């Protein structure tokens, strides 16, 4: 089949039920609007796990599900197998991405 990799993305809860559109390098996009990010007990966050067993990288996108999206400004974010954290530009940032879930 493939190497079978997994990609975790944790986005801060800024809405309640925000959607996240992800696409494995060489795969297909998710059911737009992306997929509803699971609940992150972290402390009011969201979690999402997507497998890329066949892709060395996977793209992700943020969207409130309403009518506001957020992808690499206006394209789509890219992440490599593992765990990444997504936070809103609390100031003048344009969607911040980190490598590794938050530790509270």
């Amino acid at each position: 089949g493939g190497t079978g990799n997994k990609v975790t993305i944790y986005y801060k809860k800024g809405f309640n039920s925000p959607y996240i559109h992800y696409r494995p390098a060489g795969g297909s996009w998710t059911a737009a609007p992306g997929v509803k990010m699971q609940d992150a007990e972290i402390s009011g966050y969201a979690k999402i796990t997507v497998d890329i067993g066949s892709a060395s990288q996977l793209e992700a996108a943020f969207n409130d599900g309403n009518n506001n999206w957020d992808s690499n400004n206006t394209k789509n974010y890219s992440f490599s197998t593992g765990t990444s954290t997504y936070t809103p530009g609390n100031s003048g940032n344009a969607g911040t991405i980190t490598s590794g879930a938050p530790a509270g």
